[PDB]
């Protein structure tokens, strides 16, 4: 798609942000942008740009342009001024980022995931570190790793793939299998990260025993201050059987109701 194509000279790099990711300026609009460069495999990078062209949602990071004719290749996106959600929650004023703001953040993220669910994408690395925060608690999900997968289907990760174990669904840990329901599992963990203002999940629990614990129905306990209804949602996301987990449309509806009633 050539409406997306721009010359690399249209952008000036201002600050390196790691991970081959720069804060840049789109000079004709004096616009601050994020720029991902390639110093992963080329074809993988180009397909990631291709997927992002199809994505249009208020809570998914918006593609602005690509430079894909000649190396080095660029993917240019909107810039989210406050950076990743994990550090944002860890460093925030909790009187400002209070319970209703946490609900608002969860509603936004579930809205993005509902859109992906509907458009046959999976994310596969849903976590606070991969959400970005703009002004007035706007949250966007980073969408650079999206894979096409018809919502009824399963992706099998390449042999020897390494996971973020504590965000990873049981079926992914055991069988390298991913679906939108494994994104639902990860969303549950993300909810826990939000509720704890960015605590690390399963604290102190040895990574090699996480799977064994999950199969015996161990789950993280309700965070201090966490509303019971939100915790119930976490627990639904963490059902062992992927088909028992709620869809993102249901999750989003549930949060929309909670947020509106707050
Ligand atoms: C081409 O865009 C990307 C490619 C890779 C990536 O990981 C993210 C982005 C991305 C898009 N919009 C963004 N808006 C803002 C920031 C950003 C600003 N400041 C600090 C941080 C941060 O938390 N750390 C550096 C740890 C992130 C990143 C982005």
């Amino acid at each position: 798609y050539d409406k997306w194509e721009m010359e690399r000279t249209d952008i000036t790099m201002k600050h390196k942000l790691g991970g081959e990711v720069y804060e840049g300026v789109w000079k004709k609009y004096s616009l601050t942008v994020a720029v991902k460069t390639l110093k992963m495999e080329v074809e993988e990078f180009l397909k990631e740009a291709a997927v992002m062209k199809e994505i249009k949602h208020p809570n998914l990071v918006q593609l602005l342009g690509v430079c894909t004719r000649e190396p080095p290749f660029y993917i240019i996106t909107e810039f989210m001024t406050y950076g990743n959600l994990l550090d944002y929650l860890r460093e925030c004023n909790r009187q400002e980022v209070n319970a209703v703001v946490l609900l608002y953040m969860a509603t936004q993220i579930s809205s993005a995931m509902e859109y992906l669910e509907k458009k046959n994408f999976i994310h596969r690395d849903l976590a606070a570190r991969n959400c970005l925060v703009g002004e007035n608690h706007l949250v966007k999900v980073a969408d650079f790793g999206l894979s096409r997968l018809m919502t009824g289907d399963t992706y099998t990760a390449h042999a020897g793939a390494k996971f973020p174990i504590k965000w990873t669904a049981p079926e992914s840990l055991a069988y390298n299998k991913f679906s939108i329901k494994s994104d639902v599992w990860a969303f549950g963990v993300l909810l826990w990260e939000i509720a704890t203002y960015g605590m690390s999940p399963y604290p102190g629990i040895d990574l090699s025993q996480v799977y064994e614990l999950l199969e015996k129905d161990y789950r993280m306990e309700r965070p201090e201050g966490c509303p019971e209804k939100v915790y119930e949602l976490m627990r639904a996301c963490w059902q062992w059987n992927p088909s028992d987990r709620p869809s993102f449309a249901e999750i989003h509806q549930a949060f929309e109701t909670m947020f509106q009633e707050s």
